[PDB]
C-alpha cells in the first residue's frame, strides 16, 4: 500500500469537481472530510488551484475563489479575502502552501502581484516543451521566451517554480526530449525547483487528437516514456523535486499513448536494471527512503550540506540536512540572491528564503515502525540560522524575506520575523 503524509493535498477546480459545480468551498470541504474519513491528518493543507487559466480570470473571481477555499478550511464565513487569510493563520486546517497553475504567457508582474496577494507559494508553468518548433507545431499559446521570463520574475519574487513537461510531443524524439531535460537543469534560463512529467497523450476533442488522426502524431508507448523519464531522473540535480509519475486521466479516455497506471514503478525498475541512480528530492527524502528501503537517517552522519547554482541571472543556495552516509534528505531551504526584482519590498540588499521544508509526520503503513517525524528537532531553525548567516556575512545583505504560506506565518514570527508586504521579513 502507499504512504500517509502529514500535509494534506487539497486540489480544486475552477470554473470554465463537476459534482460540486466547481464551488470552491464545497470542493475544499468535501476533500478535507474525505481525508478525515481515512484518518489522514488535515491540520496542514497544500491547496492546489487547477485549471491553468486562473490568473487570467477576473480578480474578483480569484479573490472570491481563494477566500471560499480558506472559509472551508476555517470552518466559518469571512467578510473578505484578507480576513479569511488572517483567520487561517491560526485555524484548525492551516493553508501551509498554495500552488497556482498557469500558462507561461499569463505570468506578468501584475499577475504575480495578484498571486502573492492570494497567498501563493508555488507557481506551476505549463511549459510542456522548451522548443518553439514543438510549441508552434502543436499550436500552443506560448513561447520558450515566455517560460524563461516568467521563471525569472517568479524566482525574483521569491516563489517556488514548477514546470509541467510532456515528453513525446509532436515533432519531438527520444534524444530531443533527453536534451531538453539536460538543458532544463544546466541552463540558467530554466533551473526549476520542481518538474511534473508525463508523456503526451491523445485525448479525443483536442488539437493533438486532430494531429493524431491526420497521421501527424504517434505518441510514446511505455518503452519510450520509460527511457526518457528514466534518463531525466538519472540526471536530476539534488535540488529538484519531482511529482509522483501518474495521471488523473482514466484509461478509457486515452485514444493512444501510455494507458497503464504504474509508469512510476516501471521507471524505478528500469533504473534498477540499468544501474541508474536517482538523487533528486523525492528519491532521497526520509519518508520515501523509509517506505522504499526500510532505513532511517544515521545520526552519526547527519550534516548541513550546501549546493549553489546560477538561475535566472542570480544565485540559488540549496541548504539541506542530510545523512551523507546513506544519502537521506531530512530538510532543505532554498535561499536566493535575486537578479532583477520588481516587488516593492525587495532591495538590492535583500536575500530571499523561497522555501523551507522539514520532512515531518509520515505513517508508513507497510513498515512495522509505523509513524516517523523530523519536525520539532531543530532542523528548520538551524537551516534558517544558517541562511541568515550566509545572507549577512557572505552576501552582505541587510534583510531577509521569507515566502511563507498563510498558515506558516506563525512559525516565522516565533523566529523574529514580521509581516513585510506579502512576505515575512527580518532585518539582519
Amino acid at each position: 500500500v502507499r504512504t500517509i503524509s502529514g500535509v494534506a493535498v487539497v486540489a480544486v477546480m475552477t470554473s470554465p469537481g463537476l459534482m460540486f459545480n466547481f464551488d470552491p468551498y464545497l470542493q475544499t470541504r468535501a476533500r478535507i472530510e474525505q481525508l478525515e474519513k481515512v484518518g489522514h491528518p488535515t491540520d496542514k493543507i497544500e491547496l492546489i488551484i487547477m485549471g491553468g487559466t486562473f490568473p487570467a480570470r477576473e480578480i474578483e473571481y480569484q479573490d472570491w475563489f481563494i477566500k471560499r477555499c480558506l472559509d472551508a478550511m476555517n470552518e466559518r464565513e469571512s467578510k473578505s479575502l484578507e480576513e479569511a487569510q488572517k483567520i487561517n493563520e491560526t485555524a484548525k486546517h492551516r493553508c501551509v502552501a498554495l500552488c497556482i497553475e498557469t500558462r507561461p504567457d499569463y505570468c506578468s508582474e501584475k499577475e504575480i502581484n495578484q498571486m502573492l496577494k492570494l497567498g501563493a507559494t508555488r507557481v506551476e508553468l505549463g511549459v510542456q516543451s522548451i522548443y518553439n518548433e514543438i510549441l508552434k507545431l502543436c499550436k500552443r499559446g506560448h513561447s520558450v521566451e515566455d517560460t524563461i521570463k516568467a521563471t525569472q520574475l517568479l524566482k525574483d519574487s521569491g516563489l517556488k517554480v514548477s514546470y509541467h513537461l510532456m515528453p513525446g510531443m509532436p515533432g519531438s524524439s527520444i534524444e530531443m526530449d533527453k536534451k531538453m531535460f539536460k538543458e532544463i537543469f544546466t541552463n540558467p534560463d530554466f533551473m526549476p525547483d520542481m518538474v511534473k512529467i508525463y508523456p503526451c497523450l491523445v485525448i479525443e476533442g483536442t488539437e493533438l487528437y486532430e494531429m493524431w488522426k491526420r497521421g501527424e502524431f504517434k505518441p510514446y508507448r511505455e518503452e519510450e516514456a520509460i527511457e526518457v523519464i528514466s534518463y531525466a531522473k538519472s540526471i536530476m540535480p539534488k535540488w529538484v523535486r519531482t511529482s509522483r509519475i501518474q495521471r488523473d486521466i482514466p484509461a478509457t479516455v486515452i485514444v493512444d499513448g501510455v494507458k497503464k497506471s504504474n509508469l512510476g514503478e516501471l521507471v524505478y525498475k528500469y533504473m534498477e536494471k540499468k544501474g541508474l541512480r536517482c538523487r533528486c528530492i523525492r528519491c532521497r527524502e526520509v519518508g520515501h527512503v523509509y517506505y522504499k528501503k526500510g532505513i532511517l537517517p544515521d545520526p552519526e552522519h547527519i550534516k548541513l550540506v550546501r549546493e549553489d547554482y546560477e538561475a535566472s541571472g542570480g544565485t540559488e543556495i540549496f541548504l539541506s540536512f542530510e545523512d551523507v552516509k546513506n544519502d537521506i534528505l531530512i530538510a532543505f531551504l532554498r535561499l536566493r540572491d535575486p537578479y532583477k526584482p520588481f516587488r516593492k519590498e525587495i532591495d538590492d540588499k535583500t536575500m530571499l528564503v523561497r522555501q523551507l521544508h522539514v520532512f515531518g509526520w509520515e505513517k508508513a503503513l507497510t513498515r512495522d515502525i509505523k509513524e516517523v517525524s523530523w519536525q520539532h528537532m531543530g532542523y528548520g531553525r538551524m537551516l534558517m540560522k544558517e541562511a541568515e548567516r550566509i545572507a549577512k556575512e557572505e552576501f552582505g545583505k541587510k534583510k531577509i524575506l521569507v515566502t511563507s504560506g498563510i498558515g506558516v506565518r506563525e512559525y516565522y514570527r516565533k523566529l523574529g520575523y514580521k509581516r513585510v508586504g506579502a512576505y515575512m521579513g527580518k532585518e539582519l
